């Protein structure tokens, strides 16, 4: 049905008109989820499950309380809030690509694509979009904001069943979203987690991406630095990165080597999926992420069968590459490159490290916030993004 | 039962044990099997060579077979072997045994690993009963459930527990049965680490035979050595996700796989498929996963893996602290996870016995029970000194 929605006017110059989209999870799926949560079995007490500091992952107590809360969680109000933002799909290379958008009425608005990672989604950016639409009407909005679901995530289909699919394919398909909307003349990319790899690939390989801002730059100490110049904050950063490599990367190895096994396993029960993903919302955040937010994201993954389709990126590091992606001259960013440092990112990277990976024209450090920067610190994230775009955009 | 006479000289009489899973447990399992949901089709799940793990098709077929799986015949077969428990350090320790009538029979403990159990050794025990009567049996055979596995309780809720604790407790099973004068240990998988610890640190263990020796190449070539190195590299690169996850986030994965029996089946089935040389029948996989489910084994069973996080200076097998000075034997099965040539294994102990096989993989006793028994007999006869 025709549905007028503010901020939904397709930019002049779009070559393909996207199909309007709204989320409508069926009643039977909602009923079913309540049943499957209720009847899920819980592990018995173990030494590891009783460690309240989560040294061995989620606690039994956390999971039992989350299961109880989930019984009464109501998807419909969350769905209504999602549907207050314009959403669309395109058909690109046989994939359905879902995206959220805020479109300006200004002919020369700055186009921006925001790129989520794993185990996130477009949901990570809705607080940011809320701030944007409260500050700007469609007529005063300086930007077009496009928040796509990566292939394999939520309402995006795929990846294909008959061919391998990697980060370069992801970037090519996301670039086509922006080209379809008429942004061949240029757009800015922003990414964290896997989205930071996609954003780097867009900036390095695709003409339409003119600049990129990242809040993650996964790398070791670059070989081109001969020194050890070491400050207290640099101490915390190296310690957290070392914690992540030794104790925090089980999911990377499992996703990267046996994605079919873990995808089959976590499809069986929503509480299996909650265990796996909840650990990351708890451990990776600087600002505590509310249980309701965790349940919302895991519920969305459950309804859309996201998890088994979402982990294809991880195998690109098996066997270990000759050079890490960020440390490879093949992927050095020559275009204007910005970075924001959040101290509880998984691998917090000092400026001197990041500078070895591209033409770093913008640097902003923060005192608060971790891996889920937009979700945890939406206004800090937005202030960085708009400052970067206004600094680098050349019309 | 034949072979159930407790050896004379046992200092603690073990309590007889039988498996009797309740109808309620069986029907709870079938409920949750039927409730389980399948993955959507994915590229990774369509790879018939299992390069990314189990196929979606294998799991769907295995789930369907599970709905027709009857636990009671399997349970009856288990209960056809003498079984017992001891209370050791506040743990219930289950074990299967065949006891000889010969006063000076050679005692042997057979040590399972993960995701195995005493079930792995029942074909060997069957071979033993086919070959010997209680009067002619040369050995006392003890097959314990490690702490945290199937009918053994624990590990403790309030303190950490490691391989040295495991060996201390298992040694006490043998001491309780009167074997302080000596016994032989045999191990694969984590059982090979337990067997090494027994031989190095415990007086009553007089010799040890291993069918795994997890190590890198010592700093000090045939086509077989080439295939061995390639398999070891495959295991290190693509086969060790479960090690990192078990070793760093055991509570997360223990909680996740406890929610659904089909989650557990996915995780464990992959290993019975990839680790075997001889194809392991689906029924055998279902029996093992079913037993793990009824006994809530999985979250209790993975405590060993965190011992290598952070990675120690030297691998356990390569550490002089764990060099085996007592008589040490090794059997090479080509589809072991890290197949180790003789010159490698020899650096880790007083290797007096070597046997190579053309067939068989990681689950040597389960896959090749006659070869396993032949090796065990040959080793014990060579090294036992009264
Ligand atoms: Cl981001
Ligand atoms: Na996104």
């Amino acid at each position: 049905a025709f549905m007028a929605l503010a901020y939904s006017n397709i930019p002049l110059g779009a070559t393909v008109i996207p199909s309007p989209f709204q989320v409508h999870i069926s009643d039977e799926q909602i009923e079913e989820l309540q049943l499957l949560v209720k009847l899920s079995k819980l592990a018995p007490p173990t030494y590891e499950g009783l460690q309240q500091d989560r040294r061995y992952g989620i606690t039994n107590e956390w999971l039992a309380n989350a299961k109880e809360a989930w019984k009464s969680f109501d998807w419909r109000p969350a769905e209504s809030r999602i549907n207050s933002f314009p959403q669309f799909t395109y058909d690109i290379e046989g994939l359905t690509i879902h995206f959220v958008a805020l479109f300006s009425e200004k002919k020369d608005a700055i186009p921006i694509v925001l790129l989520h990672g794993w185990p996130g989604s477009f949901l990570e950016f809705l607080p940011v979009l809320t701030s944007i639409r409260d500050k700007y009407s469609p007529e005063t909005l300086p930007y077009h904001i496009v928040v796509p679901s990566l292939p394999g995530y939520t309402f995006s289909s795929g990846p294909p069943l008959d061919v391998n699919f990697n980060g370069e394919d992801t970037a090519r398909v996301i670039n086509k979203v922006m080209l379809n909307l008429g942004f061949e003349d240029g757009y800015v990319a922003q990414g964290g987690d896997i989205g930071s790899k996609i954003g780097r690939i867009l900036a390095v390989d695709h003409d339409a991406c003119k600049a990129v801002h990242l809040n993650a730059c996964y790398m070791g100490k670059p070989s081109s630095i001969p020194d050890t110049a070491i400050t207290e904050e640099d101490k915390r950063a190296l310690a957290r990165a070392q914690w992540f490599a030794t104790f925090g990367s089980g999911y990377a190895v499992e996703h990267g080597t046996r994605p079919s096994t873990i995808g089959n396993a976590l499809s069986t029960s929503p509480v299996a999926l909650l265990s796996w993903i909840g650990e990351k919302f708890l451990d990776w955040a600087g600002e505590t992420i509310p249980l309701e937010t965790i349940l919302e994201s895991v519920t969305l993954y459950w309804f859309t069968e996201t998890f088994p389709r979402s982990i294809y990126h991880y195998r690109e590091n098996f066997p270990p590459p000759k050079l890490r992606h960020t440390e490879d001259p093949r992927w050095y960013i020559r275009k204007p490159f910005g970075f924001s440092y959040y101290p509880m990112e998984l691998v917090p990277t000092p400026r001197a490290w990041v500078e070895t990976t591209g033409n770093l024209v913008f640097w902003q450090a923060h005192e608060k916030g971790g891996h889920f920067a937009a979700l945890e610190r939406p206004q800090d994230y937005l202030d960085d993004l708009t400052a970067f775009c206004e600094q680098v955009w050349a019309g």
